[PDB]
């Protein structure tokens, strides 16, 4: 999808593969992000969920998919 | 995002790029192939248009971005 560039998160999942997601810092129902940014941020009274994907990739960093409040450190 | 695996174009876009919005074949106003995405497939009469991308990745090939009848050859 289009998106935002600069410093946003690489990582891309495989078939049998762990992200989070966080519909408080989410900007749509499929956006997600890596177990290291999740971790690496702040989400503690958020609405988070363990997801097991077998496709795409971490939304951090990229504001046209997640909240900036819930970037994590290494992300602006 | 979460999206789907297999076969899907890495094809990512940095500060200065082109990209093809498909009205036609797009899930929603975001998604975006790449250039060779497009060219190695059929939009003759479809709502396309030219985007220089500042960011994103290539949808072809994701069936949760694009419409696969909208896939180039080399992604299925
Ligand atoms: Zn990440
Ligand atoms: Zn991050
Ligand atoms: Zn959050
Ligand atoms: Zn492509
Ligand atoms: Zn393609
Ligand atoms: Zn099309």
């Amino acid at each position: 999808r289009l998106g935002s560039g600069g410093g946003v998160c690489g990582s891309v999942w495989g078939q049998n593969d762990i992200a989070y997601r966080c519909r408080t810092c989410e900007n749509d129902p499929t956006c997600a992000i890596c177990v290291p940014c999740f971790q690496n941020g702040d989400h503690n009274s958020h609405d988070y969920s363990i997801i097991y994907t077998g496709g795409g990739c971490c939304d951090c960093g990229d504001e046209t998919a997640w909240k900036p409040d819930g970037f994590c450190s290494n992300h602006k």
